[PDB]
């Protein structure tokens, strides 16, 4: 599969529920689930190798990793962590997480490519799951 592009957010389900039952407080919530906070997603993908650039109105975050080659990253909720990509399946690459300090949920996300092009991401910790899904722009 391909996953390069600029995606823009379609979908959004159980987003601020999962930032609430990871303890994120309801000031904080709040902001990460504005208006101004809507994320769009640029891909570029080389390969197992890639580049993934989440932008909103006041924050950039980049990562860049090979599948099967751990890199580091924050949770969902900021906390740094080790990740690691292998694909799922042909289509499908999953994320496991742990955290470069302390204990906590077990994180993880995904990316899913569909045949008529959309882009599935799910975010979990623990058994609540978060799901987005975006279109190229
Ligand atoms: C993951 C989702 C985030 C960080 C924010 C999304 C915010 C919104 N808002 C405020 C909204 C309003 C109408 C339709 C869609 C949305 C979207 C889910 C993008």
């Amino acid at each position: 599969p391909n996953f390069s592009g600029n995606w823009k957010i379609i979908r959004s389900e159980n987003f601020e529920e999962l930032l609430k039952v990871l303890g994120v407080n309801v000031m904080l919530r709040k902001i990460a689930v504005a208006a101004a906070s809507k994320p769009a997603v640029e891909i570029k993908q080389e390969g197992d190798t890639f580049y993934i650039k989440t932008s909103t109105t006041v924050r950039t975050t980049e990562i860049n990793f090979k599948v099967g080659e751990e890199f580091e990253e924050q949770t969902v909720d900021g906390r740094p962590c080790k990740s690691l990509v292998k694909w799922e399946s042909e289509n499908k690459m999953v994320c496991e997480q742990k955290l470069l300090k302390g204990e906590g949920p077990k994180t993880s996300w995904t990316l899913e490519l569909t045949n008529d092009g959309e882009l599935i991401e799910t975010m979990t910790a623990d058994d609540v799951v978060c799901t987005k899904v975006y279109v190229r722009e």
